[PDB]
């Protein structure tokens, strides 16, 4: 009901703290595939039996564990995803989004709404990507966090978009190559390029080699404000434009239009907000993502009209917006050069 | 699904921050019964139009508002409950549970689980009730917060428990008298007493007079560690025992047994945890309540077996546990003196 929903929302931060503790204490990996005794687990994470038992009971109450017998715990499917070693692990995603770096800025949300610029810079002393360039461990966590988030998109995009017409695809800000890898796996003849910062490009190059795609997927580093590597039939930009304000987005789309030339297409893979806000079944709430982009980066999520206008300016026109399965929350916006 | 549920939980703290902003900026009261333009609302709370629009869109995405047309907002039933002036308002509940006093202790959850004692004392310099005795404004907020929480119980208890056999009912730690008022309203011949701290007793006395129950509801102040006023047929103790550790609970139940004498009954109105933890449909998660009691007070929620043992010790026996409608989350534990 109306009261239950409100009460749920209000206790959200306490629920997050319970999940944060599970992740920080690596309890998912400690439990693993079996039934674990709380007394055995207590001598793994430096908590006493009583304290750990109360935390595990909360995690069972939140659908992350099962208490088969008093003091005996197994993971649910949800709990399994917080294992470091799970094939679709969101452990790094969980650690990143519960780290002081991503949560402290939210304590100052009203200031971000008042100033219209991020509170991250005030707390940590530089813009997020400048900061991560100086903190390799956070940069590594971020790369693995974005891999975890992008799995839902990577596992669905090729069944919702026809990649067969293209010889070459370049992923602009393509992270560790999670998205392009998934596309290349389904198209053996297709050639890929990941365009990233020098720091993340190191991660992508290792991922491409480890995945055995080095023969037909290359990695190139630079600044998408400077240029996007030319020559490709298709360009992807996923979860990238929402990191930047309108003028910075135009500059990225400007670099993209130069690379598109005559027979180049751009696929913007991002939240497409409705003109009228309403509840959304996406695994991550798109309006919470919007405010995340504000406090961390001074970015935002955008409507089709808002993006259509930013395209228009870049000498680009939104051709067509294609949906993904509703749990994903992202859409595929096809962008081509404007008649002019 | 399993991934969607986990993603939901992880973004809980950001959802809480969105609701906290709505409450702090009094946006619910600003919107009220009508459709409000974001530009008009912007000149009420010292946020610019763009910033406020993004917050309201998030609140619409979380089911608190409706965006009927771009920039035009009305409350949902859920949003209406954050109005100060709503007859079943949880505004004070929302402000209390998003205040630094109740949230900062959660940043140190692991320490509370390790030490087994509250982190509130470390942050704010004294036990919670000692602190609130020195902070009248927080004490007032707390009284109104507990009223908001107790509405679900107050509105159902008399239809799930027969109060007709009793001439007199005493509410031990009865807050502002929300629970006893609801019971007395349905039993015109019934006489009530609220037993509270001197500070909260002032609130209860005013509430009883305002409600026109002064003729058959009295307020008496003291310390339930010292005694509980005698002479009553029935004693209630709601959301009180969970505030205290096992030995402090025994001392409260000891005071209760003295007051019960020969023909006295005790009704413990509290979460009754299952032996095996599992998901719960209650408006407030009982395991999150358990950890709230730890970090704030060094208290806990308890199973029937755990309470049965604390009763046994107090010279009391749990007679019978009666359920409330599932959204409430509390049960009615009938406690009588032990044969001995
Ligand atoms: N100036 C710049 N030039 C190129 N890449 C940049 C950049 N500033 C940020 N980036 C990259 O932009 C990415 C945005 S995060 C999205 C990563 C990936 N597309 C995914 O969806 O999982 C980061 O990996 C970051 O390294
Ligand atoms: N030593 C003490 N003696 C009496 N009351 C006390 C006390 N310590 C705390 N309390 C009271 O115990 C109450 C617990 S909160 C629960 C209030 C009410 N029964 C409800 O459910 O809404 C507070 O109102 C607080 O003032």
């Amino acid at each position: 009901g109306a009261r239950s929903l409100l009460m749920q929302r209000l206790f959200g931060s306490r629920v997050t703290e319970v999940l944060a503790a599970m992740a920080r204490l690596d309890l998912a990996d400690a439990i693993g595939d079996g039934i674990a005794d709380v007394h055995d687990l207590a001598r793994s994470c430096d908590l006493p039996a009583d304290g750990l038992h109360r935390l595990l009971r909360a995690l069972a109450g939140l659908g992350m564990c099962e208490e088969s017998e008093p003091g005996k715990f197994a993971l649910t499917a949800s709990g399994a995803l917080l294992r470091k070693d799970h094939p679709e692990s969101v452990y790094d995603f969980a650690r990143f989004h519960t780290a002081p770096e991503t949560t402290r800025p939210w304590t100052n949300l009203e200031q971000a709404l008042r100033t219209g610029r991020p509170t991250f810079d005030e707390h940590f002393g530089s813009p997020l990507y400048e900061y991560m360039a100086g903190h390799p461990e956070l940069s590594a966590r971020f790369a693995a966090a974005m891999r975890g988030e992008s799995l839902a998109t990577a596992d669905t995009i090729a069944e919702h978009y026809d990649f067969s017409p293209y010889r070459t695809v370049t992923d602009v800000g393509g992270g560790d190559g999670t998205l392009i890898t998934a596309i290349l796996r389904r198209h053996p003849d297709l050639r890929g390029t990941i365009f990233e910062t020098p720091e993340i490009a190191e991660r992508a190059a290792e991922r491409v080699r480890a995945a055995g795609l080095h023969d037909r997927c290359a990695v190139v580093s630079g600044d998408f404000f400077d240029l996007v590597p030319g020559g490709a039939d298709l360009y992807l930009v996923k979860s990238t434009l929402h990191n930047w304000d309108d003028e910075h987005v135009v500059r990225i789309l400007s670099s993209c239009r130069t690379a598109l030339a005559d027979r180049g297409r751009l696929l913007v893979i991002d939240v497409v907000l409705p003109d009228r806000a309403e509840p959304d079944p996406a695994e991550l709430n798109p309006y919470v993502k919007d405010l995340q982009m504000l406090v961390l980066l001074g970015g935002r999520e955008r409507t089709r009209a808002h993006l259509d206008r930013l395209c228009a300016r870049a000498g680009l026109v939104i051709d067509r917006v294609l949906p993904l399965p509703p749990h994903v929350g992202l859409s595929l916006t096809e962008v081509v050069p404007a008649p002019a």
